[PDB]
């Protein structure tokens, strides 16, 4: 690929192709944007079918993060770390522990944590090397709690009420998060139609919620106030985008959009979207807090904060216009430059997440 | 190109790409080995045909650092920046500036200094963000300090084909007569030597007839004359098949990079009984130099400190004649046995170890 | 003795004679390797008919430090403290004051321990003079808790099956750790065939655990199927290898192969043999974990790593076709080096044990 | 040999063995006192015939410096490296840089310097690893601040054997004419006094007595001249029973180390009249110049400061006469006395005391 | 006074006399020896017929307490400060905060706490300008806990048995101290036959421990094992010795000996006397604790410790053939020497009761 072309195209800062031959490691940390402090992000360990193909997918999560984590008025930027290989098989110690010496050599200009492929056995190995890592020492309830609140923003958009007691949510998958989801649902007093391929699981849940269990794709007309994608991506498209019976799309999934078109419409039809990579937040928001001496409580209480920035996404679209979906990525350009605009004012030490 | 392949094969440690849209900034840093300290190289901004070319040539530039900073006895990875764009046209004081950000980045593992398309103007620039930059104007006239360099080697190079470190008398033809060239020929006269030099330009030949009561001969005229000691510092692969035949000086000491063309060309001039002084250790005292700007500054102890090329010249003489192999390949084995050497005595264990960036 | 060439032919780094005469302190401080890290390992206070014999001892059990930490996954070289005297008579403050100085002195390249002769007072006495100290501030069912995993690493081994509910296990010895080892086997639901040279102790199990006391020398051939030697050393030769009915030996005694050939040959057997310096670790993990903040839970969690080390004790003779007690003292060389390698990137301030 | 027992005797403080089998580093650093502060001492590289032997020899050594660097007044305790090998051929890079590492692990509890097989280059070497060590090439010609040291001493010594420190004319008879010695001729000429030399090099003795003016003397015709001032300036035990008899110059006060063969021919010249300025305290301008880079170099100031050997020799013929005792054992009660007293006076508390180690 | 003259005699190290007109503050800092380390001891406000009568109380106390910690195994040196005025008029926040700052001014060399007089309260205002007090943020327990072992140290030497269960204690004064060392010596099981000037004090204790009340001037003769003098000092004199019934005199009162000879004889007699500055040690021995962060427990535990110098100071008699009180002195001049020349061997950063 056109390594230098991607990356002036959209602005990136870095990329630091990291190597040890004995381990085994190949990894590529891409820094899209540090404005607004150290670039955060995980770092996910897959098999490539090429180079440059690893190479395009880190710079292009780590652009993501620089938007994830302004939206979620973290002081972050965006960065993320892609390691080439099996984590079922080629996964070593070593391996770790370079990557922790390369990242104590970019000296807080990243910080990483977990993602799909490393675990918090991995972030601990790092650790071992350098304080730039974090998901060491469940986070589940946490990016729960975060879509609970997310989802409160919505109803008081769709409903005029951020009460959600009452209402019926079609919960699509029935995983950790969603099962956590679930509970926060429940004991303020609402109706779940929960689904998921595992039965074993919607199990659980009908028996502690005392939900109705339904067909994996009939999830999606059930007669609800609320849909939540808490499974699989791109599940709201074309055949599901009719169906749809819920005044609300609010879920943890990723990239929820199949295509950008199935967003610019769903806005048409008057459907409250929370986009993905907000409400979701509560997820890096918790990684976070462990910076500055981890907490669950506040890590808690901090991700409830998702209720005003989605907020704030609406309110976007009431100005421009724009669906939800854009919104979210105007609305992090905005705070970044707002606050880069901020901080321009002279200091002989301001601030960081790393100060002590 | 597939980096990870090229970089695994000769096990480099990293390959760090910076680029900032406003300045224009394309830049890749190649960092091969830090065994022995910080990868410390300059920053070479030129123009390139196709991107993998240029990544090419970082790559295969830091990792000739690694054997210089480590022939050369200093305490210094291997590093190396290639900028991509054109020196005359496209530099500006933003794109320095990113840079030396980056290089702070970095927190020591990269020390940049000056290389074609680099001054040390450029160099300030980036002292403005990061202290781990050398051949600063505050710091490191280099030329005679190199030239000081060769000169011991050139010495070393006796004593190995003479039988003596006098060079005093014996005819030394000079090829190019730059600034490096021209000091080189200033310790020459002085200990009472025989100049014959030749370089394009007049004046600066001019100059040097004149200054040191030279014999001035054609550029050509220069591979094949009465001299035993041959000083190529003007361009490389001026040891090649149409200057090998007629050349018999016993010896070959320059400032040019390079100056085999081909590996057979040593190999040939080995059998051929020429004493060659392998020109990256013997033009060391250009990196040297800058080294020495880190633990602040000293013209005065860069130049007692270059003699030591002089050592180091004889001591690939030594590993030349243990494995009896050309001293291009001794050279290449005692830089590699250093670096194994010297990472093998300090994995003793130290709460704070001493490096070159130590106060 | 021939200093020199004994330090000479393993590469030993330093012999530290420290001597203070008014407190007749006579200490010596052997300092094998510390490649990983400072040189950690307990002081042992006992009479030496010989000055170059204690020298020798120190030097031995150095070394034999550097393989067990190295071995148990921590990051410390391999160092030992020989103090001649007689622990029951001649000790008093001073001369512990005065061996703390002097290990504040070699400025963490060095850091102690209690040892047969020292004791947890003792330590108190150094760390007024230095920190590089740990055994300050039980110890015993810490370690236990590693026998604990280890035993279960074997049985996965010879039982395809890393469950120890239902099998005998023949406990031989029944000290502290043999006896918290007890309650383990117990509480996973287990039988077991307690013994030892004081019948007082083989009470306290026996009614605790529903166990059977057994002839002391009848311990070797019970129908067990693991022996658990916590007793003395050297109980694994001639005489014993034959009896043998468990599958598995796995204790916490020391030295438990008598000679050599011991090992080679119960691996011929078919016997599944935990390493001893290895599978009783979780006694110098223990005090490991107090250089960085002393905390039991966590002490107990990282013992229970003891199960993979094992794993690749296994793995490793599965390959060189070598046995147990071999693969051991190559997993650390192999360790060692795979570490040294790694570690060799420069950085500004590289993390170790003693890093804040 | 029985270690713990030799310790014991003296109370020595340690002995720490260091080892390294890549570059065959054999060192043994003896540290006998750190009282009056680090021990300082040289590291004397040689072959010995035996392990216990070179172990021995470093205690005694170590053990000597306490007395010196006490008696000279300075801050240091007593320490000293002895390494075992061929200085003329095992010398090799890693071995010093080892054990530059092994002293910076000693955190400042011992400090080296040069001594017999030992050079700054050598120092220079271990200066990569740690500050702990003097006598760099960046720091201490000392050859002329020791020999400006014994010049003082002398003066010293008349004043007692004259009742004046004008050397002014008077006759010094000077044994060898090495640089320390080339140099206390240079300070003695100046004041204006009578020089008569010797020594195996006669050119040396040539470049003297053209340079100086001097009077050449056989080899055997020095400890026997008139002359009212011996200088023993090459070898030891040069104050035996063969040279004793045939002296009578009312004053001995050399550079060389060792001037007493045996404790009786101290015990004699004492009874003889014969005024001696204990060779370990008048030569200690050396230890002196070393421990001067501790607090930053500076040559005029080690010179300004080795004048106080002057006024400590006098101190010891205070003492002498004190307990009534040779001029030997009053310099060794001297060293005694100062640690204690000094170690009193220091008992006092303080967060932060003061070393030759403070910045 | 010839204060130079007395100074020399004794080798004191320092008089800092400080003064403030506005707040009238005149304060006497007599430091007596540094060798252990900082110089602690209380500051006593109190009326003085004369100024150089402050002068050398200030400096007999201070050298007091060089050895009480000495013999107390502290690492702290001899001081004290006497506050010239009326601690029930004229105290005043500034006079406080003033002495402070002198305190602040003498960089650790001294180190204050309570003493008649003065209060926790002063303490703070000190601390406002200083970190070198203590005394700050109930202390008789823990001194209490103190003469217990100590006492336990005098009955294993005169009853062959340091326990004190089923014996008599004659405990003259039942304050907070002597009322707390009655709670130890009651919950192990002893007698009490206590006593004191206020009447309503010694129902508390009969009430509490079932012990009979006795007349003032009895309390020296009653039928009891032990005699604990934890009233007012001099009560072992001329009039009391005869009468003494109890083989042991272990009790908190300070000066518990009216003459030197009142010792000399009773040792003959083979009274047991534990002397009173150090088994009432628990006393400063807490207050120190507070310089490495206070706690309590710790605290409690330390002070146990007295039985231990109780019985050096025993062995020492036994040895010298001097009585108790003698030995006393010798042991702190002896460890005081001990640990000096222990610590004389050079180090960077020697260790103190002041590094972190």
């Amino acid at each position: 690929m056109e390594i230098f072309k991607y990356m002036e195209h959209q602005d990136y800062e870095q990329l630091v192709i990291c190597q040890d031959k004995a381990s085994g490691l190949k990894a590529i940390i891409a820094i899209h944007d540090t404005t607004l402090g150290p670039a955060l992000g995980g770092t996910r360990m897959w098999t490539y079918a090429s180079e440059e193909e690893a190479i395009e997918d880190a710079l292009r999560l780590a652009r993501g993060m620089t938007y994830k984590n302004a939206a979620a008025g973290l002081n972050l930027g965006g960065g993320k770390t892609v390691i080439i290989g099996n984590p079922k098989t080629d996964k070593n110690d070593e391996m770790f522990r370079a990557f922790g010496r390369y990242i104590e050599g970019l000296n807080g200009r990243y910080i990483t944590a977990e993602d799909v492929g490393t675990t918090e056995a991995d972030m601990d190995l790092i650790n071992l090397e350098t304080d730039y890592v974090t998901g060491t020492s469940n986070p589940s309830p946490v990016t729960a709690y975060g879509i609970y609140y997310g989802m409160k923003a919505a109803a008081k958009e769709a409903f005029g009420d951020d009460s959600l007691a009452g209402k019926t949510v079609a919960v699509q998958g029935v995983g950790n998060v969603a099962y956590a989801l679930c509970e926060y649902l429940h004991e303020e007093g609402a109706k779940l139609i929960i689904t998921d391929i595992n039965e074993e699981a919607v199990q659980r849940a009908v028996d502690a919620f005392g939900a109705t269990a339904v067909g994996i794709n009939e999830i999606y007309s059930q007669e609800a106030d609320i849909f939540a994608p808490c499974a699989l991506g791109a599940i709201i498209n074309d055949e599901t985008i009719p169906q749809l019976k819920a005044k609300v799309i609010a879920g943890s999934a990723n990239n929820q959009l199949k295509e950008t078109r199935h967003g610019d419409l769903i806005h048409e039809m008057g459907i409250v979207y929370a986009p993905d990579y907000v409400i979701n937040s509560g997820g890096v928001i918790n990684v976070a807090d462990e910076l500055d001496g981890y907490n669950r409580e506040r890590a808690l209480k901090r991700v409830e904060g998702i209720y005003d920035v989605i907020g704030k996404i609406f309110a976007i679209s009431k100005r421009d216009n724009i669906p939800t979906y854009v919104a979210a990525d105007r609305m992090a350009e905005e705070r970044i430059a707002r606050v880069a605009n901020t901080r321009s004012t002279f200091l002989q030490n301001e601030k960081s997440v790393l100060s002590r």
